């Protein structure tokens, strides 16, 4: 039923633009939307990655690796994913092990790669593949990892064990002013609810 | 260490705006970035989304999601449902309200999450994440009547929790639908449970 007619530039930095989005709405009448895309996709199935990395070894609990860092949009430090955008020409996989490793210092295994999924979809086109990967910490190359921050790029990493997640990110929540990233705490929330 | 020095309006919407971020990076060192806000923002958020557990005895517990075109996507998109807080209501009030227009569906509250971010390379934007069950077995939720606004034209999508991730994946493959990457983050995470 619903479609879009046109999209019309109204303002476009370095990375982020804006357009007046016209589309045909399901009774047969011409609307528009403010819609924000990034300049930054080519023939990427999605503009980034954002990685799942499950830490295992022997004789551990999982955890879950997340990284914590400033956020200019948000005015402040924020929990998140290891993520970046997709070099283009990259795949999501070689993206997400990339990223992990720049962010984090482990290398890691894929496990499985998500079709291209939506991170705001009533205001923006972005896509990501959120892309499962396992560490092995009992691997030599994963013992005492540092993370090779890109320039501009200070991350810094937080391993919680998978088994208590929610309550481990809600004591950081409550001890910090710093914001939980809402695909963790979607994921914390189901490890909760399963 | 790092913060924010001075926001630059660039272009300003109806709905959304694009700024000019100067921050101080952890060097010393001041720097740039363009970031995207809702007009919108009064609220402990931007806006809500829905957890919404049905259930109905002797049937599977379902995730109730709903499929939207959005314009930004150019697409139609598989969500939790969802909408933007109103100035003076509580995250909570406008999780029930939400639900019931987008779903019909008439739900208590189980949990809600502090404010999480959308998208923090990108955004300010955030979003309480609350829990709510249905008894699917009460009257109310027999026959539910969806009461969309003005201009949102919305289709229910009821699946099973225990199966989720491979039921998404289902309609992703079949219907070239774009599945929400919080609903994704949830679906792995059942999976990845115990
Ligand atoms: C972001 C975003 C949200 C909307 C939206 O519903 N816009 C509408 C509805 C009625 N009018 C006059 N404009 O557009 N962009
Ligand atoms: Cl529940
Ligand atoms: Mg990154
Ligand atoms: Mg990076
Ligand atoms: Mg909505
Ligand atoms: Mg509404």
């Amino acid at each position: 039923k619903q479609y879009i007619i046109s999209e019309e530039l109204i303002s476009e930095g370095k990375w982020v633009k804006l357009e007046k989005t016209t589309y045909m709405d399901p009774t047969g009448k011409t609307r528009t939307w403010e819609s924000v895309k990034r300049t930054t996709r080519k023939e990427q199935t999605a503009d980034g990655v954002a990685v799942i990395p499950v830490l295992q070894r022997t004789l551990h609990y999982e955890c879950i690796v997340l990284v914590k860092q400033f956020r200019p949009p948000m005015g402040g430090y924020c929990i998140e994913f290891p993520a970046g955008l997709i070099d283009d020409g990259e795949t999501p996989e070689a993206a997400a092990l990339r990223e992990l490793e720049e962010e984090t210092g482990y290398k890691g295994d894929i496990a499985e790669c998500s079709p291209a999924v939506c991170m705001d979809p009533g205001l923006s086109n972005c896509t990501i593949h959120i892309v499962t990967v396992t560490i092995n910490g009992d691997d030599a190359e994963n013992a005492r990892p540092k993370p090779k921050p890109g320039d501009g790029e200070f991350v810094e990493v937080i391993s919680l064990p998978k088994n208590d997640l929610l309550q481990r990110l809600d004591a950081l929540v409550a001890e910090e002013h710093l914001t939980v990233d809402a695909r963790v705490y979607s994921y914390a929330l189901a490890l909760k609810h399963a």
